[PDB]
């Protein structure tokens, strides 16, 4: 129904929002 992240605990409304997430808070820790 919806997307969730695997590194943190967030989720997203679509596999969009999630494709940038990432390099937003897991961005090498930095
Ligand atoms: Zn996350």
């Amino acid at each position: 129904k919806t997307y969730q992240c695997q590194y943190c605990e967030k989720r997203f409304a679509d596999s969009s929002n999630l494709k940038t997430h990432i390099k937003t808070k897991h961005s090498k820790e930095k």
